């Protein structure tokens, strides 16, 4: 069985349609995410359109090895979805009402500039590679293009399931083919990383800044360079779930900045002991009481300055 | 083969019934759950129903590409089942007892609030689209509805495996749908939290208090500093087995807690210091003191409050 | 193709054998382990019973899908086995002579009390499902029931691989079932836990005992605290391979032993401490002297009491 | 089906192309890509060569399982392709035009010693074993070779995708082979390594070297060994992503740097103190202010040439 | 199908061959390695042998189910194989030239004890079960017995890939089977454990022995716990890629030493204070500066005691 051919010359629309059922598996670090939806197709086919008078049917129901059926597939995909045909109807003009379920693992890139208070948009992108009798074009049934109530993407707030209605018709390897752009908006829930991360990963840099009213060199030592293993070790705690971006993180930097904190916070430790020890005590105090104003306010303009160029 | 067709407008009822043998591999950060269990189908077919004059068989066994059989799915599953039909009989009035055994990626939410005290209801959800020619509704049949008494989930105890036997019936992409509800009441095995995370967790902190009975802010350094390494190391050794959740949970919340009281303590430990080396030992003793009952007293209450608005 | 009739009324004995030829991947956490054997299957079936006069075949050698096969599943299993016909052969008489080579991940229950000088017994379920026409029981043929002698568990010592010859005739929905339990029994290797684990755990808890010859609250502090930390640390790198047990483990007891044992010396230096800054040298010394003698007897005599609870 | 026969002794001539869709997956310690393309394939078969005269079709479609299909494998490949044939069109030449899409994990081993500057080339090997009656050849068709605009690789930057048209004919198990390299240029994405790695590194043995600047033994051991302490548990956090290598890394090269650096400091440190406390202070003094000067000038020097080594 | 008939009594001798393409996946604690070959098989069937004179062909190319193959298998397997039948060609005396592309995950145990430096032999055990009418036996043809050039197995050297010519025929459940060695000889390439595990190992290690060139309990009780903690952590940095093994390691043993040599250092440091302090400075001096050589001298010699019971 090959395509249905034209009236004139005009190619064949199949109709398209996903209904998420089950979203889940967001792998930040692979840019992926697996989803369990339906997939509706329909197209004209006149060769099997039949007369409601002869027929003894009303609704013919086909299977699919039976009747020619596109080949639809999806561009960014690690595999071939697993699909288990639902329904096949033919109606008497020759109306084909296709129906599948199928899960894939879906490669969608993400945006990690603003985490953890970033929003993404997931693609869906389905493909039809036109053949040589006739050439096919996809479009959007947006009655047949929505999601289940109960989908839930652990961590994340499902804004919105759509599709960009116009097709992306292209030439591939001497063929045409007609790609649609399915768009899973989605925004992280940000709420755990206050309490868990951001709170006790600042009170250990606040420990940190008491060093400025000690004299005691022993008690600063240990005081700066304790609280950076304790930085570093809640940090192993707390994972990496990240990949190694090209681009700068608002995360990433306010991290780089707390390691600069670290180093600057030892050099006023060994400034002010070193002045204490060469008999300059009026230095080394200046320099420990400037500190106390010094750190937290260079600390707070530099996160809004960070926080203003991110968002 | 299409459905069987109706005595007036009558919808098809397919009897269900699961029956769990194995259930295993309940995955807390992913809210999945592995389960190999019987599904047991019964419909009438009024096509294959015979006579038992005739017909030289009592109770005819058929092969599943022989028969109609409805397209009956799980909702909350990653991909489809893994089913092997283990037998198909038609009794001469055409009811058909059919009975598979299958293996399923169940995934189902978990409320991690009460954790690790908490109780979950598991959920496999049946469903069965309804076709052109005829309607097709679920029903239960309460007699193969069961889980084999060795069936054992590690760390939680096995409360019930009960089903909602008023099925959800509605519309989903132009056709019916008939939903099943099999709930799978199960509880936290908490015993093991007390002596292994909540008690080491808790001695961690107390080492901390002991600061309140030294006047060496070099001891008292090494004390509060040490303590807060030996507590994030612990929670690493511990492990981290939950999702990042959108609301505050009885655990997170006590985490917390424990970050700010090393905050703290660290303050009162800089405070006595400070105030003892600016001439002010009067003071510096009393704060000391009054954390010996405050320090204590204060997180006793904290974790009732806190206990009393998460039970 | 249905079963064999019997001659009066006697049910069809299927006779039993599983050979292991590879035993491996025994995961402690999961609860699972997985084994690659031979399964045999035995049963007269007169229906194919043929006379060595007419027949042109001494021994009929027949295809799977030529000939009935009894439904053998596997209890406790995750997935169906992966298994691959090896010969099916029909003796004059009727007996078949059925062999497979499958490969199934086993989901067997562990436990842990005694560990790590455990031993377990593996379990293997066979069942067969009696049917319409004639009910099935399964048997054990002793001399196919055996193990590669290459055969090999890492870090465990296979004892044996046998089964228990009556099976377990039950109801379960509305027909008759026959298990048959084969059992693995292994025992663990824990020369390693010794050098590898034991010891070096208890040199980081002597270490901080030495805290009962020194005076100096600086140096008692550093040790009972830093040797916490090492402890924490150890505990992290040698892992954590064992699931959450609703019981109390032989480890789990001597490991909460430890922790105590850090918390009481914590106790212990304070103590110290506030005497000797209370001028009463006396008392402290006198506390510390006792300590010297009693924290090492307490630990061997703790440590005998429950080695003798466990074993 | 078995080959076309030659005109006179000629080979047959495949023309190869494959067109990259996704590529992801790149495992550093396993040196291991995934990729799913298009593989497009091209030979002349007279026997299917048919008349625009009597043929009622003008391009005729074919089913994989109709006409005779060369055997195309991948040699660097873990197990076979998932491949789909998309389509298959005969012109009346006799020109086949074959084209399916293929999922493969490729195994192409990479050069780890300017990590994390390294640039890569990535090999993907098409063959084609020569048959019985007919010897075959692969060739490139450029314009059937590219890559997607959307193609991402995670830290990566993809230069090329080619291949060397000059195939590599030789002999195998007495048979000729046909090996085509299609080789994928990348060039790692650096800028993170600087910030995140590099300089929170650098940082904590800058910190080691102040105690070049103090006398006190006791702050000097907190310092180089502390220090040492969350290097190593800084490193543990930044991961291990490379596997073991024969040869010497430029990052392995100064990691071993920063440990010997930290045994030397610990030897000045150790130094210092035996001379002033054997009444030696001017050699005490000397020493580390020397170190001041040594230990940053040496380090920058030894960075240098190794640098220069490396690239 | 079943298999050629004897011309007297003769068993059937198939002629095997495997040559490595790609190898690979070598999972240390696993003792399994992932291996993509050839697989040659060769045996005579007159009843294919056909005339040179009648028959329309040279050398008749067979499809797999056209002709009978023996059923060849993988003894130390996990799952069976996944293989692909690349030619399958009869000469006229009926000798049948089979041959496949396979991909297997092979499970061959491993001696850890000489372990960075260890050398292991891999086995693949091939494996004909023989039949009813004819009895099968393997052979080695060893002109189709080899490895690719270019055949890479990650930090290891490749030594050889041979078979043992002579079958291993044994019964097995009342049939003979016949059993081929194939041995493939690995060397582990243990240059980069020096520089980046050995050597910082030993750096730690001896930073802890400078605790006897100081009198300070407070500086030695930092540096000998300390140390240790280094010690640990590093270890966790420095993986383990190894399972628990019932004898002793070469590596096993000297980690142990380490603990041993950090517990022994303590009791030193311990010793040397309370001599000092119950005013005894010639015992607590003595003690010292002898431990000064003791330390390295017991250390050298224990290692070198060690190296030869290992190698
Ligand atoms: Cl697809
Ligand atoms: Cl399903
Ligand atoms: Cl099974
Ligand atoms: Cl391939
Ligand atoms: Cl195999």
């Amino acid at each position: 069985v090959s395509p249905p051919p034209p009236i004139a010359d005009e190619p064949l629309t199949v109709n398209t349609g996903i209904y998420l059922i089950e979203c889940y598996s967001l792998d930040d670090k692979a840019e992926t995410f697996k989803v369990n939806a339906f997939l509706s197709l329909s197209w004209k086919d006149r060769r099997l359109a039949f007369d409601p008078v002869r027929s003894g049917v009303r609704v013919k129901t086909y299977e699919p090895e039976a009747i020619w059926i596109p080949e639809i597939r999806f561009v960014n995909v690690e595999n071939a979805r697993d699909a288990d045909v639902v329904d096949i109807s033919v109606s008497p003009d020759g109306t084909v009402q296709y129906l599948e379920r199928f899960s894939a693992r879906v490669l969608s890139p993400l945006d990690f500039r603003r985490y953890p208070f970033d929003s993404q948009t997931l693609h869906i992108y389905l493909i039809v590679r036109s053949v040589d009798t006739r050439n096919i074009v996809l479009a959007v049934d947006l009655e047949k293009v929505g999601k289940n109530d109960d989908v839930f993407l652990t961590g994340w707030d499902i804004e919105s399931f759509t599709a960009v209605v116009k097709p992306a018709n292209f030439a591939l390897e001497d063929r045409l083919e007609s790609k649609l752009d399915y768009q899973l908006r989605i925004s992280r829930q940000y709420f755990s990383y206050i309490p868990n991360i951001i709170l006790p990963m600042l009170f250990i840099l606040f420990i940190s800044w008491t060093a400025f009213w000690s004299t005691s060199y022993e008690a600063n030592v240990t005081l700066v360079v304790s609280t950076l293993i304790a930085h570093i070790a809640f940090n192993i705690l707390v994972g990496t779930n990240l990949p190694k971006t090209p681009y700068m993180t608002y995360t990433g930097a306010i991290i780089f900045m707390i390691y600069l904190f670290y180093f600057v916070a030892v050099i006023e430790v060994t400034v002010q002991h070193y002045l204490k020890v060469e008999s300059q005590p009026a230095r080394a105090a200046s320099i420990t009481r400037a500190s106390r104003i010094a750190f937290p306010v260079v600390f707070l303009l530099a996160n809004i300055i960070l926080a203003f160029l991110f968002f």
